[PDB]
């Protein structure tokens, strides 16, 4: 059965936060994939379901907990339970359809949400962009009781999904990118809540494309340089893999290695 990771706000402090998110990529990826220091998630093709999914238990200083489920092949946020209900993002394709039956499977009440959990969709529902949702430990705590009181009624819709939008980058972008794990480990040092500036933003924005530029590259060097944003919205481009190491943790499979060479 499914490995869990529990992480909780109450104590929460920048060491118990690390901790967990070391313990997430710890269980996303395996070690057999490693490509220029970098990481790389298990290949989708052949995965077996047994292998397919993590849990993350996320409790608050309210005393409530939640259950978010990540898919290994992406890091993403596929589905949560409270207590005795659980809601699944709607499914790209039939496989993944398929593949979701097998995460809560006791839970009585399961629905599936007619919307994606894809940023673009979060943020229309939540009526905002990921650049004004501040986050932080404050944030998470909260997005932790608004998750826990949705099947009651409890959670207006636009809460809902920015919750998620909390959940998805302080989880699953930080387990990605170190620097994102780094400006979360800023906020709860200090105790206060803020948005994501654009470095942040264009990270997230960038990971499929930056896994890809990597995977692709001749022995480090892009085909095409990648732009990113510094905090005050300046260009930055990356040419190489080499001035990543630092900021990404873990890649989307693309292809196979090339023979190293
Ligand atoms: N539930 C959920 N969990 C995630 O971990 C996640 N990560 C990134 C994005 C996103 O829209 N990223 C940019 C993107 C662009 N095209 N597809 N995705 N959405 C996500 N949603």
């Amino acid at each position: 059965q499914y490995p869990i990771i529990n992480f909780t706000t109450a104590g929460a402090t920048v060491q118990s936060y690390t901790n967990f998110i070391r313990a997430v990529r710890g269980r996303l990826t395996t070690g057999a994939d490693v490509r220029h220091e970098i990481p790389v998630l298990p290949n989708r093709v052949g995965l077996p379901i047994n292998q397919r999914f993590i849990l993350v238990e996320l409790s608050n200083h309210a005393e409530l907990s939640v259950t978010l489920a990540l898919d290994v092949t992406n890091a993403y946020v596929v589905g949560y339970r409270a207590g005795n209900s659980a809601y699944f993002f709607h499914p790209d394709n039939q496989e993944d359809a398929e593949a979701i039956t097998h995460l809560f499977t006791d839970v009585q009440n399961r629905y599936t949400f007619a919307f994606g959990g894809n940023y673009d969709r979060l943020e229309q529902l939540a009526g905002n962009l990921r650049e004004n949702i501040e986050l932080g430990n404050g944030p998470l705590e909260e997005a932790i009781s608004a998750l826990y009181y949705y099947s009651t009624g409890g959670t207006q819709l636009p809460t809902l999904a920015r919750s998620f939008i909390i959940c998805i980058q302080m989880i699953s972008e930080a387990a990605r990118f170190q620097y994102i794990e780094g400006e979360m480990r800023t906020r709860i040092r200090y105790n206060r809540r803020s948005a994501p500036d654009p470095s942040v933003i264009t990270l997230e924005n960038s990971w499929g494309r930056l896994s890809t530029a990597i995977q692709e590259s001749n022995q480090g060097a892009f085909a095409s340089p990648i732009q990113l944003q510094r905090r005050n919205g300046s260009k930055f481009s990356v040419y190489d893999v080499s001035i990543l190491i630092p900021i990404i943790a873990l890649m989307v499979y693309r292809c196979a290695p090339p023979p190293s060479s």
